[PDB]
């Protein structure tokens, strides 16, 4: 007796680490857990194709971003039970019981699996020699400028690799990340990707303070703090160049923490220079607020699972307190139930309570049935914002038409696909 | 006790567990345990540039053949003449496979062929009859599949699983090495080359007439609305998968593709799909200077770093040889790199395969040249860039002329670094 999960890699080997993972429940059960990995950057088509094909996985990892928009096309098995059986609303963060539905529905169709959110990597080597008090970068939009400038004019070269580093770099095309990395200088200038307005969900990509924060964070590569390189690689080519010795800053999540200790051999970096002068500071405060993006990803039954009491018995188990503890040690995750925050394995880690101690300020967007579409459309036209950078092409007045055409076509997504 | 580390990209469905069953036989006849450790494409160059720089990575890596001479040339890699005298010699491979073992006017051979691939076109079957498509007219000459590309766009069919309609062709427009890969077969056709010698040194030709011409000939069936906008927003692997989904009539690609049709999505296939069970391969169509398609591969190279290099030379004998040849290639969809090993019935007998054994008489190879690492990134990265002159409405012969000339600058520092 059988069962098959999709998951995304999240983890330096990913099989590797779920199947060592389940280990425990196919020997408590008597039933093998076969696994099947998904890059990030295909897994919104091979789970819609599921989705509308009624053929699939059992259990699908899920996006929390995506949960609501999966659950609206009616292929999720309600998993209110398995929430029960793992102690309720209670045993959740709210920000992570949102994530378990579409929003406003009655019945739960994802169960939390882990929880990630936003922070800025530093080179304290690199930030030391530039002469930049590292609270002081991250505590501000002109700190944050201040300190890249002075990363720029800094004569500090990378022991390993003998060139300057690039103070900044980000992702400019491909990866939902290039939607993540944008969102908390959106939110931190007082905008949004969306707002309801009269019943209706629609884009706030082009309302003014949403192109303030947008253009803010676009001018950094206008200065030449980010490399042109940079604006057409995706998220992983950017972590590569992190690890390589090439960025002094870049944003990422919790798990790099957890690469950092790894050797290369097993996916980490463990033998880098990075690795050994690794700093981890939150996003810096707004003009009219303090945001990082908060997300992770859950677990989802397809409703034409044959395996369903089996399937459920291996969420709970995957959520519950054990297992939460063993995946976010192996993946550098942040355990998805509450309780499990408090475990001495986080506790005394430094750089993780950076990232603990930053949720505070973890913001997400709403759970929408437009959702996996938004996100593919913003992610396009955020990649020709950039653009506009690489081809000097950068004014207010360009943006304004390209945050307008985002705007008409993620519209169209909210409604339908 | 004895241990080899080995650098692979994904050649297979499960690349890693794979790479291990392939090596079985070697780790039981020598009592070494070979780690492998898995680098998706996009990464896989600074990884490799940054075990280069550092002295520290595995003992054998797998290598592009465009990358052999670039990386050789950094005097980072072990001669291997020994071993491919073992292995027959030059005789044992085709002339084009046997150039990818050295940097251009080296002595010594710095690479070991592992398999061959070069690029043909997929089509959906069902699409092109219910559209009254020829694929013998379609893929003859440049009007004719244009002209295929018209009655596709025309077509009323829709997906029997989407219940929508197909883009008549999905090309990817960033990130991945095949951005290069995908123009330059119409750079080829039209009498072009990516570069040319000139004052006694290689410079880049992607700005002379003919590259130009048939640069602008590919990037005008985006124009033209037979490319969707998202496709030139998107990397291989998401274009791979959009075809698998169903999305796509047409795309191009290497041979592994016949083997990914043949296995379930569980491990890594699309077996259940529409496409897999309406898989027809078309060769590039006769350009007007005649019919070219891309050659390429990866061989196996040992870092002169290497604490294990008997041992690592021996591996590569085994890797290079007629029965690992024949079961890798059976496990990934590549041919063998070793000309004998073509004489198998998993070649043989394979009708889609035939097709690309076929096309090879028209293959074309870049020259092996140092630098050549930086020349595909700068091309990758402003062919990125005309492809969002298309996505802007901003395509004219001028804008691709000086953005080319931009890419020659950048290419020709990158041949004389
Ligand atoms: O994401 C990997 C892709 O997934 C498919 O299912 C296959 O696993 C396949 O490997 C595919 O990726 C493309 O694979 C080809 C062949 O390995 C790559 O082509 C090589 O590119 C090198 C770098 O430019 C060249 O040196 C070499 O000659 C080519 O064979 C291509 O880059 C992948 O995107
Ligand atoms: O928007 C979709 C989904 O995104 C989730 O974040 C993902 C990012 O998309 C992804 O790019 C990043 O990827 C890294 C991976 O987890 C690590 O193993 C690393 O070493 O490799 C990848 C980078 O190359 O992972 C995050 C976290 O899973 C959001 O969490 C989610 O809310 C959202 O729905
Ligand atoms: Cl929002
Ligand atoms: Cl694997
Ligand atoms: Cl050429
Ligand atoms: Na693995
Ligand atoms: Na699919």
């Amino acid at each position: 007796k059988t069962l098959e999960v999709w998951i995304m890699p999240n983890s330096p080997q990913p099989a590797e680490d779920f199947k060592a993972l389940v280990a425990p429940f196919e020997k408590a059960h008597g039933v093998e857990v076969k696994v099947t990995v998904l890059d990030w950057g295909v897994a919104w088509t091979k789970i819609t194709t599921a989705a509308t094909s009624g053929v699939g996985p059992d259990l699908t990892q899920l996006g929390t971003t995506w949960v609501g928009a999966i659950s609206a096309m009616g292929v999720l098995e309600p998993v209110d039970d398995v929430l029960e059986a793992l102690g309720g609303e209670k045993a959740y963060l709210p920000a992570v019981w949102r994530t378990t539905r579409l929003e406003g529905a009655r019945q739960a169709t994802a169960v939390p699996w882990f929880s990630e959110l936003r922070a800025f990597y530093y080179r304290t080597d690199a930030l030391k020699a530039a002469g930049v008090n590292p609270a002081e970068m991250f505590a501000s939009w002109q700190g944050f400028e201040a300190g890249l400038a002075r990363l720029k004019a800094s004569s500090f070269r990378d022991p390993e690799t003998k060139a300057p580093l690039a103070p900044l770099c980000t992702p400019g095309k491909n990866s939902w990340d290039v939607l993540h990395n944008a969102a908390p200088w959106i939110w931190g200038a007082g905008g949004e990707i969306v707002r309801q307005a009269g019943g209706r969900w629609q884009s706030a990509l082009n309302s003014p303070e949403s192109l303030e924060g947008l253009y803010f964070f676009l001018s950094l590569a206008q200065k030449g703090y980010v490399p042109a390189e940079s604006l057409e690689k995706n998220t992983a080519q950017i972590e590569a160049d992190f690890q390589a010795g090439k960025c002094a800053v870049f944003a990422s999540g919790p798990w790099m923490i957890q690469r950092a200790q790894v050797p290369e051999a097993k996916g980490g970096f463990a033998e880098r220079t990075a690795a050994k002068n690794l700093g981890v500071a939150p996003y810096p405060a707004g003009p009219k607020g303090r945001y990082t993006f908060f997300g992770g990803s859950n677990l989802a039954l397809f409703n034409f699972s044959k395996n369903k009491p089996l399937a459920k018995e291996l969420l709970k188990y995957l959520g519950g307190p054990e297992a939460q503890v063993r995946y976010a040690q192996m993946t550098g995750m942040l355990p998805a139930l509450r309780s499990a925050w408090s475990d001495p394995s986080f506790q005394q880690n430094p750089l993780l309570r950076t990232f603990i101690q930053a949720a505070q300020f973890g913001r997400t967007y709403p759970s929408l049935a437009g959702w996996g579409g938004v996100e593919n459309l913003a992610v396009q036209h955020l990649g020709m914002a950039w653009d506009l950078v690489a081809q000097g092409r950068l004014t207010r007045e360009a943006l304004k038409d390209l945050m307008d055409k985002a705007s008409a076509a993620i519209n169209q997504a909210l409604r339908h696909h």
